[PDB]
């Protein structure tokens, strides 16, 4: 579900993934995700990267690292980042618009 | 380069790539990319999966398997898809935004 962060079921380079995908776009299997990093470089640009707080932790919404992963590797819903559906958005469209 | 397209250099499910990421968004070693599929079911949304033509032969921009690759795989420029720029932003848009 859409901005709902999940744990990964099989080892990945990271942890933590947000879904990105609209509620309303349907993926039979899938789901189009962002890796959530641990935030431990400070000068890497928020606006492309936003910093996002979970498990009293803060954690690198990593943009450029967005991958659909299948269903089957989808494990425990940990937090909901729609309270930041803002800055979430401002990241993906610059991504791909930027300028 | 955004719009270009092309071919692994290394064997993945799809043979072609639409670069989709902006030319002023920097990622060392990496760009964000969508694989074209020989269009070879014919009522999947045109909208979301646009219909592309390369090589003499159609192929389905498979816009939910948008995934970074490492610049180590990106092997020959194969061809330009500026030109449909207007149906490869509405199906990255309609994938997060959609209603
Ligand atoms: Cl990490
Ligand atoms: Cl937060
Ligand atoms: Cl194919
Ligand atoms: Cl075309």
């Amino acid at each position: 579900m859409q901005f709902k962060v999940y744990t990964y079921k099989r080892e990945s380079r990271y942890r933590l993934f947000v879904d990105v995908q609209s509620d309303i776009i349907d993926t039979p299997g899938r789901r189009m995700v962002i890796p959530l990093a641990s935030a431990r470089s400070d000068k890497v640009s928020r606006e492309l990267y936003p910093v996002v707080h979970i498990g009293d932790e803060e954690w690198r919404m990593m943009t450029t690292d967005m991958a659909s992963v299948p269903v089957s590797v989808i494990g425990e819903e940990v937090a909901d980042l729609s309270h930041r559906e803002n800055d979430i958005k401002n990241a993906i469209n610059l991504m791909f618009w930027g300028i």
